[PDB]
């Protein structure tokens, strides 16, 4: 990611799907930009701006930028950004470290959006864009391969603000789960177990409950060779052993109090 960075969507921007910018700021920082744009117009121009302490939201069309709007820059100079912005039919939705602090009504149209770019004083460690409007409860075959050893999921999602629990679960053929995750916020814990010929393991419940409702955060399982390796906003929250043969798994279903953005499979 080396700045200015600019990178070419394969297909439009269509609503349901987040763009997802990470980097890195100094302590000598002014400005750094996030264009949404094609090649010319830019439906959407993010402008996080250290020297006056605002984010400044605007649209370039037709050679000049339009009436700007602002937000207040939670950032102080240096420390990290995430910057989230999610497009819809009437808006983007923008969320600062995972908390939406902005709608902004399109200006012109999002299909205009062939491109977007990064410039500034950031250094920039994380990109990627995709994810659809996730329907909830949700239950989806896995590719191949499945979720194999040496591979991982990945899960945005926002647990809702008014949720009390919610649940995902890792599926086999029959209908075993070998990995049902279940963050219950009115027990301040996450479960983790398995259902193999319809019933139910143990209960792994070890751990503090990393997550905030209203709050996005980053899912990860990490499938290895003896163990699920499973990463909440980018740290190891648990490992939970192998109960099945962890080949195969191939379903995936996710139920409760989310609102699911993003699915990928590495």
């Amino acid at each position: 990611y080396p700045v200015p960075y600019r990178s070419k969507l394969t297909e439009p921007f269509e609503p349901g799907q987040t763009l997802i910018i990470k980097g890195k700021t100094a302590e000598d920082s002014v400005r750094f930009t996030i264009n949404l744009h094609n090649t010319n117009d830019v439906p959407l121009h993010i402008s996080v701006r250290f020297d006056e302490g605002k984010i400044v939201f605007n649209t370039f069309s037709k050679g000049e930028f339009g009436k700007e709007e602002r937000k207040s820059n939670p950032y102080k100079k240096g420390d990290d950004i995430d910057i989230r912005i999610r497009a819809h039919d009437s808006k983007f939705s923008i969320s600062v470290d995972q908390k939406e602090v902005k709608e902004y009504e399109h200006r012109v149209p999002l299909s205009s959006v062939t491109h977007f770019s990064v410039d500034g004083d950031i250094l920039i460690t994380y990109i990627h864009w995709g994810g659809k409007y996730y329907p909830v409860p949700y239950e989806s075959g896995l590719a191949g391969d499945g979720l194999a050893p040496g591979k991982s999921l990945l899960i945005f999602a926002t647990p809702e603000k008014k949720g009390k629990r919610f649940h995902i679960n890792l599926l086999k053929k029959n209908g075993d789960i070998a990995l049902h995750f279940n963050p219950r916020f009115d027990e301040k814990a996450i479960v983790r177990n398995s259902l193999i010929s319809g019933e139910f393991g143990n209960e792994e419940r070890e751990g503090k409950n990393p997550l905030e409702k209203g709050i996005g955060c980053d899912l990860e399982f990490r499938n290895e060779e003896y163990a699920f390796q499973i990463y909440v906003d980018g740290e190891r929250f648990a490992t939970y052993a192998h109960r099945l043969d962890p080949h195969d798994i191939n379903g995936l279903q996710i139920g409760g109090d989310v609102e699911v953005t993003g699915i990928q499979m590495v």
